[PDB]
């Protein structure tokens, strides 16, 4: 089978972890997605020359059981840290998903993505250069992204494809 990438998108309710998902595989914008669902979703592509599958898991927070959100924590191999640039709280929820994830996978090295969702937008209350400070510290990229426009969707889910490559290869 061609290599699979096992991708989840985490962030507050609402930073548009939906919207984005559905850009890259369906190439549209949806204006309302029920808040409550948590889907994935496949799609092969061709990321810098390789044929690959992308499963992405579009989280929705709370599950019936929290054993389920450990077992899609460590079954993911990467994960997409959203926030919405006109949520500072979302913002400020980025250290909680970063702390959660690297706690359930038991790992200091977890391929991750920064990404402020919702760049079209005049309205901002999280600047690019806090954002910037926040992924220096991470050591991880930093990615504005637009699921309404399509701006930055490949760039993110494809460079946090890239960041598991480098992972694997250690
Ligand atoms: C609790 C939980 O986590 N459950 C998932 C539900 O929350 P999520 O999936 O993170 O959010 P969901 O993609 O639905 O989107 C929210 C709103 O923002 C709008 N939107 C999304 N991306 C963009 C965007 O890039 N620009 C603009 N202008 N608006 C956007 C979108 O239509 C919608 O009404
Ligand atoms: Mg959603």
């Amino acid at each position: 089978g061609m290599t699979e990438y096992k991708l989840v998108v985490v962030g507050a309710c609402g930073v548009g972890k939906s919207a984005l998902t559905i850009q890259l595989i369906q190439n549209h914008f949806v204006d309302e997605y029920d808040p409550t669902i948590e889907d994935s979703y496949r799609k092969q592509v061709v990321i810098d020359g390789e044929t690959c599958l992308l499963d992405i898991l579009d989280t929705a927070g709370q599950e019936e059981y929290s054993a389920m959100r450990d077992q899609y924590m460590r079954t993911g191999e990467g994960f997409l840290c959203v926030f919405a640039i006109n949520n500072t709280k979302s913002f400020e929820d980025i250290h909680h998903y970063r702390e959660q994830i690297k706690r359930v996978k038991d790992s200091e090295d977890v391929p991750m993505v920064l990404v402020g969702n919702k760049c079209d937008l005049p309205s901002r209350t999280v600047d690019t250069k806090q954002a910037q400070d926040l992924a220096r510290s991470y050591g991880i990229p930093f990615i504005e992204t637009s699921a309404k426009t399509r701006q930055g969707v490949d760039d993110a889910f494809y460079t946090l494809v890239r960041e598991i490559r480098k992972h694997k290869e250690k």
